[PDB]
């Protein structure tokens, strides 16, 4: 059941989709946390235009209530989202920068076939000071054509954001290092004859003496050589997450130098680990999960009683917990009614300084004017 | 005097330094406009607190002009960032590939010495019909130490943000698409005497056999190949950002498949047009710019006494400003700008002690508790 998509990591092109689909995962997580910052920062200013706009003094101080709570739990998780998210951008920083990597040594790997130039012939020149002929080329190349990954449909299910929770990932899988360092080549030199510095007929490529020269080694001294193939293999590595204790990242910097694969997995553990707490909705609140999160206590007993300092008692909660039936409705549907639904349908509309604004209270407080309607409405 | 960065990227190491320093450049950009966001909004925290803690009316107003004011601003200029922040990132993403890609390309450019494998001696084999000898090498490799950047204080200085205004961009310079598709090898073959598939003792890694065999072709017959030198030479292009006006982007995309280097000329061109307008600075503002602000007509109108503005109208609101903040920047910065980081608030409620300054209480975890407080106390 674990390592789904690591295990499924066999090739340079599925370590790439691995890489990029692990990080765009973590991407993934920093935005919806942030996105829910956002929601939750929009309800609270709409919820100041509210206030601004009550005359009931029991109202306003439940729209007050809802600044307060969202304010608190928001602002709350904003900090506490910076370390998680810097932690998940290291790690999705490295990952990327490791695809690219590949995808660079993936396309001069492809390059298999080579390009003979013409030599020319010699007699016993460096590295062969003991012969008594060489044929010497220069600038032979290799190219492959433009390479591409593609993906089979078991790849892309395998290797999957939904097969890449915490929870399920014990190791990565990446491609040898000899395949980002290393040419390999296989190469061939044949003789025929005595080949010497006169073995000066290059038709073939070769170096053909004194016969009659021509394809194959026509002549009676003939020298060559060929490059037959070149491409370094892609063997795979694995690396594990955690030590033995299973809580633990192994690969941990300051014990020496690491291989690549050695850092990318204490980045892939540490992002895993910092799991990111995402604030409640305020924006799809519900009566029951308001009066029931702790942060309501205090703040209740702020603005909701009429007279506590010390820590409160059951009794003393449970009258909180009734003061804010009161304020907020006995039940979720006049909470939604009167804190919830105004953000979507209560329209607001003015005019001031020639401008008019004619926009409902989550759009406006969202919009140019925001600003400029809680000025006018605290103005009244 | 203009494309003095892209100007000095003359080897692989260069163009990452441009890649990687523009790209942070856009990334700084980004960064400097959202830490604004960030200070305005701790700001309007700060002064909902001093509002809810105020028992004039007239102070109590002040604070909530510059709340209007301030989310005024900030929620404008964080709706207008997204559109620019996510042009020069698509930029500084591709900046950043790229500049991995050479540094890939850039091991492997380096392995410029062979290590032989030990031959195999035989006779006419292919790709040689003709041969009498053949000495057959599997897995010949080249391999390079860990390679590094090593840059100079003049491709820092040349290199740097501070020659990355738009203004003064007008091309980019990259390494020829060769250095990261082609390798690069010389190669020479040697003969002696007559090699045959006897040549089997191999101890030189080529094929020798009778005589005296051993090095530089001792022994009586003898072939053998050797790669010299391996590694592609980098050369530079360069590519224009504009077209002939020099105010649209050239190369833009959907006219056929482009070179990488045009497609990054693109996304510099277009995050150099994508110009960053980071907003005003709430916990340093001054009498002055407060004041002048042109939202600060309509929210004094709303807050300080409203039309549905003159002349007249217009050197009254300013008064009327004036009245509530300040007639000196000294007054507005003790009254509305130095409390945040200098007034202590202090209160005590759910069994819970807490002491802060205004700013700092309204960016903690007691934040939101500190104004139920004090808007309970009012
Ligand atoms: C760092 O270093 C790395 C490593 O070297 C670099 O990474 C490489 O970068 C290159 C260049 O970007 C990559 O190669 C391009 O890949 C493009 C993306 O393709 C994917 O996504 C697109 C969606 O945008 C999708 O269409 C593709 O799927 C197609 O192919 C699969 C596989 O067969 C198939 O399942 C699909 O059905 C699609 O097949 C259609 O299209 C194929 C051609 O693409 C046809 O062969 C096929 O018959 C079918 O029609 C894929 O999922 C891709 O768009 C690029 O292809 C372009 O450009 C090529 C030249 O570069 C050219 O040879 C191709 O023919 C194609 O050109 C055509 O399409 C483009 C885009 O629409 C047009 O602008 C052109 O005008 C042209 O259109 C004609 O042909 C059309 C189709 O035939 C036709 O409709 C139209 O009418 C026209 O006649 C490239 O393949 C490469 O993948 C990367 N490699 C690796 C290993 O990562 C990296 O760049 C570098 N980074 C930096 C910053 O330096
Ligand atoms: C994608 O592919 C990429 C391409 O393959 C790949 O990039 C490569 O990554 C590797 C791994 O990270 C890189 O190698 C590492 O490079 C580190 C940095 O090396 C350079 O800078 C060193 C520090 O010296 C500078 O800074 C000092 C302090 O500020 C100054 O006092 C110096 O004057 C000097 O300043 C100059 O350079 C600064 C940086 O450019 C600059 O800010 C400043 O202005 C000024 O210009 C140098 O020491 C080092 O030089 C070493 O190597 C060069 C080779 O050219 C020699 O000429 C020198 O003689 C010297 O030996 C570079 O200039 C290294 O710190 C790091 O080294 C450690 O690890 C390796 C093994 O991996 C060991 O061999 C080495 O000894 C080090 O180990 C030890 O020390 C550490 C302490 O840090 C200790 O913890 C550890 O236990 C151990 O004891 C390593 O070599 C490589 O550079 C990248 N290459 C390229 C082309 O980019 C990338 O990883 C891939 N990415 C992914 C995701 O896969």
């Amino acid at each position: 059941a674990k390592d789904t998509a690591a295990g499924h990591v066999t090739t340079p092109c599925t370590e790439i989709l691995f890489d990029l689909t692990l990080a765009k995962h973590y991407e993934n997580q920093i935005q919806a946390a942030e996105s829910a910052l956002n929601r939750n920062y929009a309800a609270i200013r709409s919820w100041t235009l509210l206030e601004a706009m009550s005359s009931d003094g029991n109202r306003q101080n439940a729209y007050t209530g809802l600044i307060a709570y969202g304010i608190q739990i928001t602002v709350n998780a904003e900090q506490e989202l910076q370390g998680p998210k810097q932690t998940k951008l290291r790690a999705a920083h490295a990952l990327r920068h490791r695809a690219a990597n590949l995808s660079a040594a993936l396309q001069i790997q492809a390059a298999q076939q080579a390009t003979l130039t013409k030599p020319t012939a010699g007699g016993a020149q460096t590295p062969f000071s003991g012969a008594t002929g060489t044929c010497k080329y220069e600038g032979i190349t290799a190219t492959a054509g433009e390479q591409s990954c593609k993906y089979s449909t078991e790849d892309e299910e395998k290797i999957n954001a939904a097969h890449m929770n915490p929870e399920v990932m014990t190791q990565i899988t990446t491609i040898g290092d000899k395949y980002l360092t290393t040419i390999t080549l296989d190469a061939i030199a044949g003789s025929k004859g005595n080949p010497t510095q006169s073995s000066a007929t290059y038709a073939e490529q070769d170096c053909q003496d004194g016969g009659n020269p021509g394809p194959n080694f026509g002549g009676a001294n003939a020298l060559g050589l060929q490059v037959t193939k070149l491409g370094t293999k892609a063997t795979t590595e694995k690396t594990n997450l955690y030590t033995a204790g299973g809580t633990e990242c192994e690969h941990q910097p300051g014990n020496g130098p690491q291989k690549t694969k050695q850092r990318l997995a204490y980045l892939v553990c540490e992002a895993n680990k910092a799991a990111i707490i995402t604030p409640t909705d305020l924006q799809t609140l519900t009566l029951d999960a308001l009066i029931s999160a702790p942060e309501m206590a205090a703040i209740g007993d702020a603005l909701l009683t009429d007279e506590t300092e010390k820590e409160y008692s059951s009794a003393q909660h449970t009258q909180i917990q009734q003061l804010l039936k009161k304020a907020y409705g006995q039940t979720n549907e006049q909470f939604q009614k009167n804190f919830i639904k105004p953000l979507a349908a209560q329209t607001v509309k003015f005019k001031i300084g020639g401008a008019e604004v004619s926009n409902t209270v989550a759009a406006l407080m969202s919009s140019p004017n925001s600003g400029l309607a809680l000025a006018y409405h605290k103005g009244k």
